[PDB]
DNA sequence: ACTCGCGAATATTCTAGAACGCGAC
DNA sequence: GTCGCGTTCTAGAATATTCGCGAG
């Protein structure tokens, strides 16, 4: 089971986790770092780990990468898109 | 036996802890209150087990797999456990 | 906090954790299940990421350890006695 | 500097292999 | 007497987390 890409799209869709939102074009994430430790790492759901960088440890094992160019985080991934939600399928770890 | 108690355990309201999640095609436990009314001292139906993971074991021997009181609610499905559709229990293989 | 072999001898050895503690011997340890849960798995320094019982006895088993042949679980390891620290490095995970 | 992003060890989660006793034939 | 079942204990394998750090 590929749990990890559906819960992370639960979390970028819905208006409840504010910390972490769709980018303008619908094909990145945004992710305040404060708020996201605040509602995401300290009290979908809830992560196991109380550590950001764990969380960026998931986003690169399943393929995001920084964008290149508010001190917001940008990750992308060309199979995490908001109008192409049959590619969600194509995220995996490697192995 | 396990496949009709089953289905007796989630069709029963008087069985609280296990019951038909909202949809009708999987199953949801809520640990502490089926291993208090279940599993230990609570026609009954009567568990020979006192450990829920082996509850889990016999669940997971059939086929079912992983997908709100107090506790951890778990979540389990199986293609051949269905409310609309009792005909399928006989699939049900260890 | 430390590797899971260094974390149990503390466990054991402390009596600051009544739940889980030597037999008489000194060969085995004795766990109550329920104080365990309550005190070494219920968030509110020695706290295993974990809540359940069940994953705690995955890494038992992991390490070698085994239930005793005749809750109160009674487990045992030939390289985990309290008379004989030196046999902690024989402890390795099985993988 | 400082950040991005991966390797690898450990922990956790979910499911299964196999032994053994018992109940239903 | 004989199997199938239920149970128990331990383990396989995938994921999640942690720790560390090389490259730019």
């Amino acid at each position: 089971p590929n749990n990890f890409p559906a819960k992370l799209w639960r979390l970028v869709n819905s208006p409840r986790y504010r910390s972490i939102r769709w980018d303008g074009r619908g094909e990145g994430l945004l992710i305040d770092q404060p708020l996201f430790e605040a509602e995401l790492l300290s009290p979908p759901e809830l992560f196991k780990t109380t550590s950001f960088t764990s969380f960026i440890r998931q986003l690169n094992l399943y393929g995001f990468r920084k964008v290149v160019l508010g001190p917001l985080h940008h990750f992308h991934n060309p199979h995490f898109r908001r109008d192409q939600p049959q590619l969600l399928v194509h995220l995996k770890r490697l192995t």
